[PDB]
């Protein structure tokens, strides 16, 4: 009714030059980064450290999921718009917090194996009354912000192979909406895609890594980067990687907008590009004509990738002093563990710095490249990967204050060993290939010896300019959300343990914080309604580490929390170590190779790991150990994403399996 004339009006006045005017004062969050540069910095400044110990429960909405929530709400006149678990849309009302409507692309649940990293998704974007959103299975869908109807949709993975999925956020700039992919673990080409945001007509097209070189080149920029592969390893058949599956910013006054690239595929350097080479445009930040995706520079962060050092993770755009000149600056802190200043003109090195303890990299030389430690490449033997493949920081997004000058900045380590398989083949599936039954192709064994770093989890608030922490915030777990800070001297980030808290964004001071049942990964973002400012939050655990760990007790549905100076709503709302499955000792060796192969990377380790949003296998009923057929082949789960092992697994591959992982409840009970 109201609310959705008001949702169609207030959707209708979104373009760029609305994302400007929005700046001197942000009543409304229009982007999921705030404005083109993310630097999810909102001036508002009505709570602020004085009162926000005040802060309480406005209103909560229930979003029905079960898996993880990435995303940040976007809004505008108080009309909100977030998406869950399997691509899911919610429009709310926060005038009310009741739904306005609701948009379910039915993604097919028996492909929830097609995704590395969860069934998540990083927000929509909204442009001239349309909201839009990249949906699991490859489709780009407009949606009409009143009612939420399919306007347009296009197919974006058409003509283009492997083991596709898109998790990110589309960007719309100058009325082109893009959107890239993932499945770089699995053997894709990377692409962005740009079509017309009124029509959905394609507009252009931007592949990160080169294909078969005996091929035409799609444009200089791939015959270029083709002189940085060895042909010697085919890399064109799994397709190379390189896959953009989240950052992506614009500068209107540049005309340029920046994309994060992702790691090679298959993860192994020597085996991907046998004789060497940079591998050029995996692991970079890459500027592109937004008119017409014409590559305009690049800075490569991570040469010859060999640890699923994706450059994918959220940049900022920022204008700041350096050597006392001013400077048109990106800021970007990748799973690679080094924070990066560059230059946005042009794309030159201005300074990267560890911001955690790296294994990889002795740091970086005069010229921009890294100084090597010779061990991390020896893919011969175990060799603990530090910060590894989760990342010193993933998605989850970091925030830029201008006022203090500091970048909040979630980092981590959650430890992990890698080696080379020198004996992969794409898409030959075996036992301990990891994940290989459902499709991945890392060439990587993991944890043939035992990581010995150990994990941890911290708000790092990290100046740019100096390239060291003002302060830092010690966590009881990796993997806790993203950031949003604001003009009131605030800083607030979930915790993995449960929490959303407020920080001092000049000390770090704990200022105020709420229970949220279940971990937090997204970021928060902020806005005025009829006066009032309010913080949302979309809470469900999960991204790849939340399907199998996690850190509160309790899990709950997706929920939206949404707080105000002195709110009164009522907020909303392990086990036995599995034992007595029969079981032949004899076939755990076996097992384990079959286990790697097939369920690791959802169901983590038998027993050592508790379960995130996916029930670890150690601490189920044993009914579902003692007939585990029943459960892997065309089982009661498939609509929840189990996988059918039809064909995958046979004979007594099932009695093996079990022996596993009751062999490993075994080993590790107390
Ligand atoms: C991620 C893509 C998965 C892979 C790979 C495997 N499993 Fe799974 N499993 C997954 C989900 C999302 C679920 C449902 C969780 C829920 O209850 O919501 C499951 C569930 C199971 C179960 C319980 C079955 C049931 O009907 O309740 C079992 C016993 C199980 N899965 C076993 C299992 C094994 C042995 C796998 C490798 C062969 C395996 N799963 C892979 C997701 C994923
Ligand atoms: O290579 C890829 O294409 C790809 C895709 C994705 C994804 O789309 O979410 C992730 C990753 N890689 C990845 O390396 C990673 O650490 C990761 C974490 C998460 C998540 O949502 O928690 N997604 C992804
Ligand atoms: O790269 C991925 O898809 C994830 C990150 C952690 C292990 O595998
Ligand atoms: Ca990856």
């Amino acid at each position: 009714t109201g609310p959705a004339a008001q949702a169609a009006a207030a959707v209708q006045r979104v373009d760029g030059d609305f994302i400007r005017a929005n700046a001197a004062r942000t009543p409304d969050w229009p982007t999921i980064g705030v404005d083109y540069a993310e630097t999810r910095y909102s001036r508002l400044d009505q709570i602020n450290a004085a009162n926000v110990k005040d802060l309480g429960l406005a209103w909560s909405y229930n979003l029905e999921s079960t898996r993880g929530v990435e995303a940040t709400p976007v809004v505008v006149d108080g009309i909100m718009y977030v998406s869950a678990s399997w691509s899911v849309v919610h429009a709310i009302d926060t005038r009310t917090g009741n739904r306005i409507w609701t948009y379910d692309p039915q993604i097919d649940r028996s492909t929830g194996f097609k995704g590395c990293c969860d069934v998540v998704n990083r927000g929509v974007a909204l442009w001239k009354g349309k909201v839009y959103v990249g949906a699991w299975d490859g489709r780009l869908i407009a949606l009409d912000a009143a009612t939420g109807k399919e306007v347009w949709h296009q197919n974006t993975f058409e003509g283009q192979k492997g083991s596709l999925t898109i998790t990110g956020a589309p960007r719309v700039f100058k009325g082109k909406v893009i959107i890239g992919n993932g499945g770089a673990e699995y053997g894709v080409r990377g692409y962005i895609t740009a079509y017309d945001a009124e029509t959905g007509e394609r507009k252009w097209r931007w592949f990160s890594v080169p294909g078969d070189p005996s091929k035409p080149f799609e444009d200089e920029s791939m015959k270029r980067a083709a002189r940085t592969w060895d042909p010697s390893g085919k890399w064109w058949e799994a397709g190379g990687g390189g896959t953009m599956w989240d950052s992506m910013t614009f500068d209107a006054e540049l005309n340029t907008m920046y994309v994060g690239t992702g790691n090679g595929s298959p993860w192994s350097h020597k085996v991907r590009s046998p004789k060497g080479g940079d591998n050029l445009y995996l692991a970079s930040i890459v500027a592109l004509d937004p008119d017409t995706g014409k590559y305009k520079w690049h800075y490569q962060e991570t040469p010859g990738d060999n640890w699923d050092y994706t450059s994918t993770q959220p940049m900022i755009l920022a204008d700041i002093k350096i050597a006392g000149k001013p400077r048109k600056v990106i800021l970007h802190a990748p799973k690679n563990g080094f924070f990066f200043v560059l230059d946005r003109t042009n794309g030159k090195f201005i300074s990267a710095k560890n911001f955690v303890p790296v294994n990889w990299a002795s740091g970086y030389d005069k010229h921009g490249k890294p100084i090597g430690i010779a061990a991390a490449r020896d893919g011969s033997k175990p060799q603990d990967a530090v910060p590894g493949p989760y990342g010193a920081h993933n998605w989850h997004p970091m925030s830029f204050n201008p006022q203090t000058g500091l970048v909040y900045l979630p980092a981590q380590n959650v430890p992990v060993n890698l080696m080379d398989d020198k004996k992969w083949e794409f898409n030959q599936a075996g036992p301990g290939k990891p994940q290989s039954g459902t499709g991945w192709n890392t060439a990587k064994f993991f944890n043939a010896e035992p990581p010995k770093s150990k994990p941890f989890g911290r708000l790092l608030a990290w100046d740019p300019v100096a390239q060291k922490a003002a302060w830092s915030v010690e966590h009881v777990s990796p993997w806790n959300g993203g950031t949003l800070t604001t003009a009131g001297n605030v800083v607030f980030q979930g915790t993995a343990d449960g929490r959303l808290v407020a920080y001092h964004a000049a000390t770090g001071e704990k200022l105020w914080e709420a229970p949220t049942g279940t971990g937090v990964v997204a970021a928060p973002s902020t806005y005025m309604v009829d006066g009032r400012q309010y913080v949302s939050v979309a809470v469900g655990w999960g991204g790849v580490y939340g399907l199998a760990a996690r850190a509160t007790e309790r899990q709950g549905p997706g929920t939206v929390y949404t707080f105000v100076v002195g709110g009164k709503a009522r907020m909303p709302e392990t086990g036995q170590l599995l034992q007595g499955v029969k079981y032949d000792p004899a076939k755990v060796e076996a097992g384990t190779m079959l286990y790697v192969a097939n369920c690791v990377f959802c169901h983590g380790v038998p027993g050592v790991d508790r379960g995130g949003n996916i029930p670890n296998l150690g601490y189920m009923d044993a009914s579902y150990i003692e007939n585990l057929p029943n459960f892997v082949f065309k089982g009661p789960a498939m609509v929840r994403g189990m996988p059918d092992f039809t064909g995958k697994l046979s004979g007594d591959d099932v009695e093996s399996l079990k022996a596993f992982i009751q062999g490993t409840a075994d080993a590790i009970r107390p």
